[PDB]
């Protein structure tokens, strides 16, 4: 069970209480992909959001754009107990962060 994720649970160190960010985020993003591949796109969407927060702070436009894109499409793939007004709004967050990162 989890396989790649199980490794990434040890590869992703405490980023959200330490000044290490750019080294991670993308690890939660990769875990998120795997969750959606196993059908459980709820945890997928959560990890794409928490990843997008890390990318946003590190101003990693590639990963933030990549997380935003995958976020909204993992949400449409979320099974029963589909949170909707919690999980889907996270995609809208990642939209706002991404567009403000551009401001071209």
């Amino acid at each position: 069970a989890d396989e790649n994720i199980a490794k990434f649970e040890k590869a992703y160190k405490k980023a959200e209480e330490l000044n290490q960010g750019e080294l991670m985020g993308r690890a939660l993003y990769n875990i998120g992909l795997e969750k959606n591949k196993m059908g459980k796109a709820r945890e997928a969407a959560e990890y794409f959001f928490r990843a997008a927060i890390v990318f946003y702070k590190e101003h990693d436009t590639d990963g933030l754009r990549r997380a935003a894109k995958s976020l909204k499409e993992a949400i449409t793939a979320i099974p029963e107990e589909e949170g909707r007004k919690e999980a889907k709004e996270m995609a809208k967050k990642a939209e706002e962060w991404l567009q403000a990162e551009q401001n071209n």
